[PDB]
């Protein structure tokens, strides 16, 4: 199950050019965790402009546009499913119900 | 998440209630349930059509894909399994092992 995204990234100094494009239609799967689903975009946006986005990955967000809200996307938080033995299950894109052609926005943290 | 039918088969075992409980039913997952929760779905389907428990605890049964010739179990963790960014080992799912709407699952005391 596969899902493409509309990604924007924030514009950073971190950036090789101020030329870079910025607007990126991203496919991730509906079972990829908020982690792998941020390799992908990194990746994505790597293999466009040819030059990394230049942050680590844990120096940035993502952030689901739905209408007016905004809603930060991580690997856990409160609303992640509790599992059999105690474990919490990593949150996945399909956790988040994200649709073909969501916008989502990476943000410096 | 997209929903998978699994034909499940459970073993007949002394620990159910009677000889006449059903062990053929379809029980629906989503491509995104660890196996483990896909194991939970599988024993309450089991309660909801027999009226009663399969008898075994969740760590006591066993999984197995019915992959034509093959048997294949379906583990939280095995040596298939991904390995995330820090290290951390990703539960498998049910998309994890492909696994097609109307797909045999067998459940056996392990």
């Amino acid at each position: 199950g596969t899902v493409a995204l509309n990604v924007v990234f924030e514009k950073i100094p971190e950036n090789e050019s101020a030329d870079v494009c910025r607007n990126i239609s991203v496919n991730v799967l509906d079972c990829d965790t908020i982690g792998q689903a941020k390799e992908k975009i990194f990746q994505a946006f790597l293999s466009k402009n040819g030059s990394p986005y230049g942050l680590q990955l844990n120096e940035i967000g993502l952030e689901l546009q739905m209408g007016t809200r905004q809603k930060e996307l991580l690997d856990i938080d409160s609303s992640s499913v509790i599992l059999e033995d105690g474990i919490t299950k990593l949150n996945t894109i399909g956790h988040y119900e994200i649709s073909n052609g969501s916008t989502i926005k990476v943000f410096k943290k």
